[PDB]
């Protein structure tokens, strides 16, 4: 055995990234706010289940306190991309 979070690393590696897109935030630190007690293998689609405002509200936990939190309103933005697993950019800036 070996317990496989994953099929690819890849997955992994990139997962870890997004941690950096955030000031303090560690990277099991903007996870863990799936809850869920059970680990389970965290999928492409797994993470695709939460909005923004979950993340930011996750690490401090109540949106009311976030503003006190180092973590600003781009941030999100930028990591709950990584994860989502689209971290490639898209079109050109101008309307193709």
């Amino acid at each position: 055995m070996v317990t496989p979070v994953n099929m690819s690393r890849e997955t992994a590696l990139r997962i870890a990234l997004a941690a950096r897109a955030l000031p303090g935030t560690t990277v099991g630190q903007l996870l863990e706010i799936l809850h869920q007690r059970i680990e389970g293998p965290l999928t492409e689609e797994s993470l695709q289940g939460v909005s923004v405002t979950d993340l930011k509200i996750g690490l401090a936990g109540s949106e009311e306190d976030v503003d006190m939190l180092d973590t600003p309103m781009s941030a999100l933005k930028d990591a709950v991309r990584i994860l989502w697993g689209e971290a490639e950019v898209d079109s050109l800036p101008q309307p193709v």
